[PDB]
């Protein structure tokens, strides 16, 4: 069934997120005398939400693959993925316990029981839909005579969990340094060496955005919710018998999220406005939508500290911008390939809103560049003046694509 | 747009679930000498949590019924229902400022600046419609010559905006006590003495449903990721060279998570399998709907106690389980009201699989008023054992069902 992928996509987004919670989170003030510990403890945080964000990414595409070929779906297949929903949730925690347990082969046992799990559970699921193939995908065996297919399907659902059941079984009694069958699991899908490999369709991919989309912008509103709300005790301290004081010391974190949620959710309108016009994406376009929510559920840290010299502060946070902006410019860049298959033919090269997609995913770009060209000035605190531009010149885009179309 | 209904829904759903984070961590344990103060401060959190989780369900029927008749959407509704979502974001502090200061009128005054923000991002979008009215519902304008529908709409719009200002007004000098006023919001819509209130479509409904369930199943491994994970300190810590000491010491909380993803997931799967063979839902279907949510969001914490005499807490895991699945099977008992135009021909009554949804969604009910009725045996530590045979019998259900209607 097309619906039960919605939570599925909704369940594994989220999961894919989950990293990001201590990563905003992360006593950025240097009050304490610990600065390189802080900085290296920013950097693992940063360098396990991406590893965390790519390989849960990699399962859900794994089972959103299968889930094509086995699109209709019955009640025992809705368990059976449920099943896959809890092993997929619990790998970013098993990942978690290698990067900090590095040395310990109990991490690596563990996620490889994981990678077992997940894929003992698309075994099952497979199996379940041979022994009654009534609800494959409707040119499998619906319309083609090769139950060969079933072999395929088989050795792309297995391979991940034999190669990482043989790395934990090196790591055992091995040099620790057997990383690399653990990363093969993503290096055999990735080489093509050897239907299976079709491209995620827009729905699937857009839904998976959508709700990365969504938490990202709504985390710092809950990190709000959580404690910055004055306490009934505050008012006494302080010498503040008012809650105007405190509310205004709690300010500057709203102002912080002011500016997370309008720079997240217009991302996620150019992103959307994208992919209105997109009719059959490729991998490449899934490896770019992939790394462009990696670097676009950073935001939310990076407008944590620009709200709080700070000119480095203000860097990281464009800096940021430009990695997960550039990164969805490189989608409507992957139009040379062809237009015909990918792109809507209204918004082809030469197109009525040709200019209009181009400027509208570009200024982003533009409005990080120029603030890198503006780091120059001194007076470089145009990050806020580029907010309030960013956010009014889309409101009156459109006459300003009109206009310069005019000339 | 339909599509930009799903981000719409995926973030009114994490707004609504917001308020169960200071819900499910909330230092369960009585170890400290407070226990009447922490248990107020429960009661005052699950209070919030339902009437915030209310209020962002009543924005949202709001918002989606606003878009019912603009339904074909531009990229200035684009960026006019994002300033929506920001405003409908900021209701559950504005609310939680209310509860935790109820005296100070500064809380009453921000509430309805958002309520007041909210109706005016309303009116500028039903404003943007008229003007240029090729973007309404294609039987409002596009083939009804009455125009006088819109002072209606706007009166939907704004009714509660003037309602709240007045209110907030009454607070500044007169009585605090007029929070009736500001309960007008929902109670007006609720009469019907006086198009626009039609009942919810199945599609946004359910998805909000599927947000909801997604991250009341996932926020518990969101608590596992959060600080769960053993520190590395923490192996040198206790006396345990070792990380299997500390995997068993942090074991009850991954049980407790096993526990909770199951219930929370096959929950899920009951109101989906209901969900599939409705095609007009009802205004009694969206309110059993919106109650069964706002249950079914606190089994997060019901587990996390029942997984730490006992037989309470128990007894608390399983009220909250048989509320949240009354409250589903209300939506199907709500079908003698008309099986013709609720639910699909093939589930009527006396249907193909119609002893299979009774079942299928009462066997929830009917365990937890057997663990009601265990209560009285002292060996009443059945819920584990209710949770396996709960999780089994749905992969042999259709057996056990095509076995009841053989005899």
């Amino acid at each position: 069934s097309q619906r039960m992928l919605s939570f599925s996509d909704a369940l594994l987004s989220i999961i894919a997120t989950v990293m990001i919670l201590p990563v905003t989170h992360t006593e950025i003030s240097p009050e304490q005398q610990f600065d390189r510990s802080v900085q290296r403890l920013l950097a693992t945080r940063i360098a396990v939400y991406l590893m965390t964000f790519l390989i849960v990414t990699v399962a859900w595409a794994a089972h959103t693959r299968l889930f094509q070929v086995v699109g209709k779906t019955d009640d025992t297949l809705a368990l059976l993925n449920l099943a896959c929903m809890m092993t997929i949730t619990f790998l970013p925690y098993t990942f978690s316990l290698m990067v900090t347990f590095p040395d310990v082969p109990l991490g690596i046992f563990l996620f490889c029981v994981c990678v077992i799990a997940i894929g003992v559970v698309q075994a099952l699921i497979v199996g379940y839909a041979f022994h009654f193939p009534h609800l494959l995908s409707p040119q499998i065996q619906r319309s083609a005579h090769r139950a060969l297919y079933r072999r395929h399907v088989l050795g792309i659902v297995l391979q991940g969990p034999a190669l990482c059941f043989a790395a934990a079984i090196f790591s055992l009694f091995f040099v620790p340094l057997s990383y690399l069958l653990m990363v093969t699991v993503i290096l055999l899908p990735y080489v093509s060496k050897v239907d299976l490999h079709e491209p995620l369709s827009k729905e699937r991919v857009e839904a998976f955005s959508d709700g990365v989309y969504a938490i990202v912008a709504t985390l710092l509103i809950l990190d709000i919710c959580e404690d910055n709300v004055p306490d009934p005790k505050d008012v006494k301290e302080r010498f503040s018998g008012s809650l105007v004081a405190a509310l205004s010391a709690t300010g500057p974190r709203f102002l912080a999220y002011f500016g997370s949620f309008a720079t997240v959710g217009l991302l996620w309108f150019a992103h959307h406005s994208l992919f209105l016009h997109v009719r059959k994406a490729t991998r490449a376009m899934g490896l770019l939508n992939t790394l462009s929510l990696a670097f676009v559920g950073g935001l939310p840290l990076a407008y944590q500290q620009t709200s709080a010299d700070e000119l480095e502060r203000v860097r990281v946070s464009c800096t940021i911008i430009f990695l997960a902006s550039i990164f969805q410019l490189a989608m409507w860049t992957t139009a040379l390939l062809h237009q015909a298959e990918t792109l809507q033919p209204s918004v082809w090269f030469g197109g009525r809103e040709h200019v209009l997609m181009f400027a509208k995913l570009a200024l982003y770009p533009c409005a990080s560049l120029l603030a890198f060209a503006s780091t120059c000035l001194l007076s470089r605190f145009s990050v806020g003046i580029f907010h309030l531009m960013q956010i009014a010149v889309p409101c009156a885009f459109l006459l300003l694509r009109l206009l310069v179309g005019l000339a």
